[PDB]
């Protein structure tokens, strides 16, 4: 049994991992300020003997002893990550630099949820991790593709220097419950504007494409890989490829809805195209998704038809 | 006439653009903690009412009274760099957002030295400011890198949200006196290796290629981009494109030398061109360079033969 810090623990995915690992037995402290994330996502496991909630902002200094961290703070929904860039750039350098710290002062193994989006807009197909990307420094996403790179460079600089054991996920498209109604990404939105017979807002044409993964699977990755021996970046996502038009057609049936399908102004910068290549992540881990695209959307199409009960 | 801040000011461009603005009746102040600077670089000015030299690191917090800030502390040389990665990180990163915190609190225009290495191993020609580049995130030069290619995000960062005037240079290799003798760079190497007779040392083929300015060329540039409306990135270089065994061919020829040429390893990550775009800097500035490269190299020679005399 281990002592296990996870920041944005409050978050979508932190909340999923937080259930895991406090079923397998470890003492988990949660770091979140609650920015994006909120107390109701953990709220079950408050008062357990093994279990800590830490209201804290991670680019103020911290001082705890504990054995691993996995680092997931920072907004993810571009509508949220561009709300505020400065916000954004501070929490992905300097709360990177103050974990990366506390990680070699106490002897702990750091993972980092790094991001598809250090790809960019891709001029290879599917990506693997030998790919450099193509991403634009100083556009309207900038803010947190930059800031997601950069960590990357922080998490090996430790590594080389002073002999911090560091381990990187480059995590791709993932939804499932306790996402935000408001959050503004692609997955919540169908589902929401579907249920209420809203149009579905399809930002430009639709043809640009992504590959969707859902939670469970993602949580099993991340374990397995801190508890691996690999050191250098590992793709975390679901191989399977559409367009976004496909998925608002998808959904829209899904659901049962009569909604229309409206066409608005393209988003911009946006990549368009993703596949993740996970050979890597099967031969060095024996990991690979197992839950088909149909049953995690029924999941989550789930999750929200009890959310909008829980407003009404 | 203005209170203006340097940083990275004891080092090699800096001490030239101290010297421009001394000159043109300005308060100057350098900001430097000579880890690849020196006092001597500057020592002319110390005692003259306007001017103040401060022993200071950029990732502690500065508070001063000034109307311009040009911000240039970085370790700029790939062997030093590389020397610590955290340190080069840190700087670039933390630095940056005290730099701007400053311009926020007082009312200050501030200017950014960034790089070409923004553009990384290119795969258009020549390169301008519309090319997003070709940059590994994790490989042995991202510490500087993606350290630079965060620090004019940034900037766009504290314009947009902040309301603070920023422009940005984008440097292009640049040469001149009061270089350090181990500074590791090519035209240092170079000239020093012709001079003493020794063994010219080529990493790799030597048909990589970059393009070379003289100094005092960069210093007009940062000054008019500095005075001007423009606040999206500009290019700084000269256009003029050699392979680096034309260049040791070239500085032997100069210096008059019977050194042999030598054929080591390739540097890992090296660029293999660079070559820049300067019509933005013409057009909307009214600059271009002016010194001829070999009148430029015969400028640096003299330097440094009266630099191995100030040794033996
Ligand atoms: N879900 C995905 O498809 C996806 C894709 C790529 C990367 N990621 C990464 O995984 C992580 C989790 O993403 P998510 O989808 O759960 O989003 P989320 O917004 O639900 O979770 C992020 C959490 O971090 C917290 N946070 C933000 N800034 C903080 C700060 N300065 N200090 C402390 N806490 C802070 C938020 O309050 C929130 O609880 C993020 O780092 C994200 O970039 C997720
Ligand atoms: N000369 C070039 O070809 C070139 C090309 C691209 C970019 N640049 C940029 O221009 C700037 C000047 O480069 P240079 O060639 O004069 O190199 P340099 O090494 O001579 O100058 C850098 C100066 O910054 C100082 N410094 C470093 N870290 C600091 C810190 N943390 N706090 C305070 N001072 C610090 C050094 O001591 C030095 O005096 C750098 O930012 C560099 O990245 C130069
Ligand atoms: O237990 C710790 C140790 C350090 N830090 C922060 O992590 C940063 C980076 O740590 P590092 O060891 O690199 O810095 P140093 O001690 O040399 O300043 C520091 O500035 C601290 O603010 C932290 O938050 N918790
Ligand atoms: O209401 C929406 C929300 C998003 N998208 C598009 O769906 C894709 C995925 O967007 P999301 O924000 O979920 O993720 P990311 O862009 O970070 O991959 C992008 O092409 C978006 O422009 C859309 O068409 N309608
Ligand atoms: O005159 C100043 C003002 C601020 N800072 C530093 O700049 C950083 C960023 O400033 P900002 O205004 O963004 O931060 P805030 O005041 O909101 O914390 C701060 O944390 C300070 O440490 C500085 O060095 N000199
Ligand atoms: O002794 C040396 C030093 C550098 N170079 C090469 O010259 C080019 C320019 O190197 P420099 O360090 O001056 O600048 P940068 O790589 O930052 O452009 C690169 O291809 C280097 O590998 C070389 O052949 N011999």
């Amino acid at each position: 049994r281990k002592r296990i810090l996870i920041t944005g623990g409050a978050g979508f995915v932190g909340s999923h991992l937080t259930d895991k690992l406090m079923m397998d037995g470890h003492e988990v402290t949660v770091v979140d300020n609650f920015f994006t994330g909120r107390k109701r996502n953990v709220e079950h496991w408050i008062g357990h003997e093994n279990f800590e909630l830490i209201n804290h902002d991670v680019v103020e200094p911290l001082y705890i002893e504990v054995d691993q961290i996995y680092h997931l703070a920072s907004p993810a929904s571009p509508p949220n990550y561009m709300y505020n860039p400065i916000k954004t750039l501070k929490t992905n350098t300097i709360g990177t630099l103050n974990m990366l710290g506390l990680a070699k002062r106490v002897g702990a193994r750091l993972l980092l949820a790094s991001t598809s989006e250090v790809y960019g807009d891709p001029e290879v197909h599917p990506q693997s991790e030998d790919y450099w990307g193509h991403v634009n420094p100083i556009g309207p996403r900038a803010c947190y593709d930059e800031g997601k790179r950069v960590a990357e460079t922080m998490c090996y600089a430790y590594m080389k220097q002073e002999g911090v054991e560091v381990r990187v996920a480059r995590i791709f498209n993932t939804f499932g419950p306790r996402m935000h109604m408001n959050d503004g990404r692609v997955v919540s939105n169908f589902i929401l504007q579907a249920l209420q017979g809203e149009p579905l807002t399809v930002y430009g044409s639709g043809s640009q494409t992504r590959a969707f993964q859902y939670v469970s699977d993602l949580v099993n990755g991340l374990v397995a890989l801190m508890n691996s021996n690999v050191s250098s970046p590992v793709n975390l996502g679901n191989p399977e490829e559409h367009t976004i038009l496909e998925f608002a057609q998808l959904i829209k049936n899904l659901v049962g809805s009569g909604s229309e399908i409206q066409f608005l102004s393209e988003a911009q910068d946006d990549p368009q195209k993703r596949k993740p290549d996970i050979k890597k992540a099967k031969l060095m881990l024996g990991w690979e998704p197992v839950v088909p695209l149909e049953e995690g959307l029924n999941k989550a199409i789930h999750y929200f038809r009890k959310e909008l009960e829980y407003q009404a």
